[PDB]
DNA sequence: AGGTAGACCCGGAC
DNA sequence: GTCCGGGTCTACC
């Protein structure tokens, strides 16, 4: 899920899980686990912790607990789901927790590329995976003036830029099409090359895109732009599959 | 050290 | 049967 989605995951997880006390953490993929690097260190810091609240950092997830958060990333195709202790589980489950009530926190993913940390709450900002982490894309600390200064500095791409998550929280491969046509600015386009105006209309167009968050450009090569008819076309940028029409973005 | 490459994962596309 | 697609971290120069 992007953004957007992970939002509303997040805001839908919530009752469903807030207040409940961890009994088990079961875990069928120990690689999922990042942090503690042990598994079994991970499941058993959890045991007896309640579930508090839970937080949004990007496309992270931030569960906190009474001592601890844990922090998840679904990428691309990694569902969380809550369902009773009595039902067999959904294929590709890789970690379940356990709660007194005997219903179940569970995570799947068909691509098993999912990540979780789990640190002293306290701890969790100056941590991977949210240490160096950029600003939310919806909040005055993402500002015309903090992607210029990121911008005035590198020799990179304007698309490798968006790529960053250090620059800003959340913009994947899709958004960052979407926003660079939105904006009409080529994706191969050094970010040093862009003037103040171009800078200025691409934070606007970052924050719409995901505000509205149904596309223009992403996968959508050989057919027509929907804005002037010329074909949209694909090519490799950041070593990335990159979607613009040639016409509108300069 | 700025910036790219490696690593993780595997259904489905070539 | 080999490879893309996807995000975000660690490993290099
Ligand atoms: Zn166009």
């Amino acid at each position: 899920p992007e953004l957007p989605e992970v939002e509303t995951i997040r805001r839908t997880l919530l009752p469903l899980i807030v207040g409940k006390t961890i009994e088990d953490v079961r875990i069928f993929w120990p690689n999922i686990i990042r942090h503690p690097r042990d598994s079994e260190a991970f499941a058993a810091r959890m045991i007896g912790q309640t579930v508090r609240g839970l937080e949004r950092r990007g496309k992270f997830l931030k569960f906190l607990l009474d001592r601890d958060a844990l922090i998840s990333h679904l990428r691309m195709e990694g569902r969380y789901a809550v369902a009773s202790a009595l039902e067999p589980l959904e294929p590709h489950t890789h970690v379940v927790f356990c709660f007194t009530d005997g219903s179940e926190l569970r995570y799947r993913d068909v691509r098993k590329f999912g990540t979780m940390h789990v640190y002293a709450k306290e701890e969790a900002d100056r941590r991977p995976p949210l240490a160096e982490l950029g600003p939310e894309p919806l909040s005055p600390a993402f500002s015309p003036a903090v992607l210029a200064e990121r911008a005035v500095k590198t020799k990179r791409s304007v698309k490798a830029l968006l790529l960053d998550c250090t620059v800003v929280a959340g913009f994947g491969n899709i958004y960052v099409d979407e926003s660079l046509f939105r904006a009409g600015i080529l994706p191969g386009r050094p970010a040093a090359s862009l003037s103040s105006k171009e800078i200025e209309r691409l934070h606007e167009e970052m924050v719409a895109t995901i505000g509205e968050a149904h596309l223009y450009v992403y996968g959508r090569q050989g057919n027509p732009c929907k804005r002037c008819g010329t074909p949209i076309e694909k090519t490799v940028v950041a070593g990335r599959g990159t979607h613009y029409c040639p016409r509108c973005q300069r």
